[PDB]
């Protein structure tokens, strides 16, 4: 029951790929270790199409049916519409993928005949066909990381026409089932805030708490046909139109549970039997098999009292100690039973107790203070990633700007705080971009942000006090200090001095990059400005944001 075969034909690139990092005139003031920057590209394909080619066995028991009968009891509370052709394509991003069909992603978004007549021929024919698999392309992605090289990773999705009758079938279906079957459980509902309240008030819900993160290796990978089809079982409980539900068990059949693979140069590279990465059912499916087998391990390894939270292949659980002997036990016993399930560790999971040493969503919760002076919990990270990724944009465009959805989503931190936001306000202000809308991506879905507007963003998300954080604790500096020596990064006290010069650039500017400078970088003057709320910020529409995850699920807004 292996995971791919393989043909031997290679995986192909579609323009020149760069692995070193580009350096401009910019790049020297934000980090000076080139050397441990890169990208990964097909040329490291092999070894990833090793590491994830594997043979599954599943053993299912008592615990997994029975979670899956509570699961589904949930699912046939819900009612999903269709969406039309319009909607669909209006949710298309403008550079998404052209279709091999003669039609690209703006004659989608303008309604164009040619693109229209296409997805209702591609629509009409996942009604009449539940059983030819569909093709896809599968590609190497292009990502940067810091060095200690990780292989590339694998994207693979189907045609354009396809990938917009994937929303006509099931956009309201991902968007909304996830929270109905997981309550509070479902990750993606929450902005970075929220988590931490929700994570907060778990641990603070039980008398002695211990927490852990599971890292199941190679998700996608170890997802089975069982998997796949157990998933269209659950979308199948809720009340759908029946033209819907031909189309998603047409999806489930043909594209979802496997389908041959194709390279940029048209060869057949061989054929998947497992989660594909790049369909809009990824994160919502990854989302429920991961709580599935999760919560039936929780029940095999006798925890008491779980809470989880689950944000795609990601998962924390918050449960009542038993005592530390008999904690580290238990999760031997879980450990096994994710095994049995197709979910066997990384990492193997570890016991906490303290709430700041759990790391989920690549995050974890820590402590500074407000202005007058209260602890407030907010979330962070280890700064590499953000920072070896802020200097590849500093020298290149890329498709997505990975400083500004992180400035939105840790906003409160020291280092997206003192680094991001100094260094590219000033690069931006040097150019006059300052009103020139970017993309980013946030929960898989991708947005147009001008960055003029960050802080009534900032305030909608995170409220005012993410303006005026201060005193961070000794663990969180101190990481964040060793980082930017690890990266050749100027030290915190030269970024306060150039803040100080941005500030009072963009305050010369007038209009809302004044706006810019006044909340953002209060911090970095010694007698702050009081900062009342931004009118602009209780008009913005939100709507959308932390609703639901569409990691390789090609969304717009
Ligand atoms: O977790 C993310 C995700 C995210 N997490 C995921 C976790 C599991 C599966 C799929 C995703 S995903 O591809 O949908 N995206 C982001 O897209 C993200 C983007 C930012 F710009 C900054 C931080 C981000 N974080 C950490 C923030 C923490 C509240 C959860």
């Amino acid at each position: 029951h292996m995971s791919y075969t393989w043909t031997g034909a290679l995986i192909t690139p579609c323009a020149a790929e760069e692995s070193k990092l580009p350096i401009n005139a910019l790049s020297n003031s934000l980090l000076r270790h080139h050397n441990m920057v890169y990208a990964t590209t097909s040329r490291s394909a092999g070894l990833r199409q090793k590491k994830v080619t594997f043979d599954r066995l599943q053993v299912l028991d008592d615990h997994y049916r029975d979670v899956l009968k509570e699961m589904k009891a949930k699912a046939s509370t819900v009612k999903a519409k269709l969406l039309s052709v319009e909607e669909a394509c209006k949710l298309t991003p403008p550079h998404s993928a052209k279709s091999k069909f003669g039609y690209g992603a703006k004659d989608v978004r303008n309604l164009s005949s040619k693109a229209v007549n296409h997805i209702h021929s591609v629509w009409k024919d996942l009604l009449e066909d539940t059983v030819t698999p569909i093709d896809t392309t599968i590609m190497a992605k292009n990502e940067v990381f810091c060095v200690q090289r990780k292989p590339a990773r694998l994207i693979v999705f189907p045609d354009l026409g396809v990938r917009v009758c994937e929303k006509m079938a099931l956009y309201d279906v991902v968007s909304t089932l996830p929270q109905v079957v997981m309550g509070s459980s479902y990750g993606f509902q929450y902005s970075p805030g929220q988590r931490v309240e929700f994570l907060v008030n778990t641990w603070k819900s039980k008398k002695n708490p211990m927490g852990f993160s599971y890292d199941t290796r190679c998700f996608d990978s170890t997802v089975t046909e069982n998997d796949i089809r157990v998933e269209e079982s659950i979308y199948q409980c809720c009340d759908l139109a029946p033209e819907a539900r031909q189309a998603i068990k047409s999806l489930t059949e043909r594209l979802y549970i496997g389908g041959p693979l194709t390279n940029s140069k048209g060869q057949n590279c061989g054929y998947r039997r497992c989660r594909a990465s790049g369909v809009l059912t990824t994160s919502c499916g990854n989302t429920l098999t991961c709580y599935l087998k999760a919560s039936a391990a929780c029940r095999a390894a006798k925890l008491q009292d779980c809470t989880m939270l689950v944000n795609g292949d990601d998962l924390v659980v918050i449960c009542e100690s038993a005592g530390t002997q008999e904690d580290a036990a238990s999760l031997r016993v879980f450990t096994e039973a994710m095994t049995r399930y197709s979910a066997p560790p990384g990492d193997p999971p570890q016991p906490e107790y303290d709430l700041e040493l759990i790391t989920s969503c690549s995050s974890n919760v820590s402590v500074a203070h407000d202005a007058s002076g209260k602890r407030v919990y907010y979330l962070t990270r280890d700064p590499t990633t953000p920072l070896a990724r802020a200097a590849w944009e500093t020298a290149r465009h890329t498709p997505v700007n990975s400083w500004l959805g992180n400035i939105i989503m840790y906003a409160p931190t020291l280092w997206a705080r003192m680094i991001l936001m100094t260094h590219f306000f000033s690069i931006l202000l040097a150019q006059e971009q300052l009103e020139k809308a970017l993309d980013c991506q946030i929960y898989g879905a991708c947005y147009s942000i001008e960055p003029l507007d960050l802080p009534q963003i900032i305030e909608r998300l995170h409220g005012l006090s993410a303006f005026s954080l201060h005193s961070y604790s000794p663990g969180e500096i101190n990481r964040v200090a060793s980082c930017l020596r690890k990266l050749g990064v100027p030290p915190l006290r030269v970024w306060r001095h150039r803040a100080r010069s941005v500030r009072a650039r963009l305050l010369s500017q007038g209009g809302r990059a004044a706006t810019c400078g006044k909340y953002l970088f209060n911090w970095a003057v010694k007698t702050k400005l009081k900062l009342t709320p931004i009118p602009a910020a209780s008009r913005l529409d939100l709507s959308g944001w932390f609703v639901a995850g569409y990691s390789g699920g090609d969304i717009y807004h």
